[PDB]
């Protein structure tokens, strides 16, 4: 009957992310593989909790920087699912990423992990 923390790992980029999951546990997920949509904005909504740290290490640019990777990665692109109803940092339901919306993220997948190209107009 104790308490328990799992902060840091190697890799500083995945930390800040790692940190954040950790930090509000209502929705949020460690492995790529099982990652969601969240709230519109929501590391806006979070750093504020990195605000709270008697010594913030990492700054909010290094944060957002290393999240735009994990919003990159190749599981949450291919796993594109409209109509989902994300969550925020409080745990509250959202809207969910629309039809056009949610597709486009396979351009964003191609981009790095294909080789694909536009057309032009006749």
């Amino acid at each position: 009957g104790s308490n328990q923390q799992l902060n840091a790992t190697k890799k500083d980029k995945l930390q800040v992310i790692d940190w954040l999951i950790e930090n509000f546990p209502n929705a949020f997920f460690k492995k790529g593989n099982q990652v969601k949509p969240l709230k519109i904005g929501i590391f806006d909504d979070l750093i504020d909790f990195y605000e709270r740290l008697d010594t913030p290490p990492f700054s909010k640019k290094s944060l957002r920087e290393a999240l735009s990777y994990y919003s990159a990665s190749p599981a949450y692109l291919s796993c594109q699912k409209p109509d989902t109803a994300r969550v925020d940092i409080y745990g509250n339901e959202v809207d969910v990423v629309t039809p056009e919306q949610a597709k486009y993220a396979y351009q964003r997948y191609q981009e790095r992990y294909g080789n694909k190209k536009s057309q032009d107009l006749k």
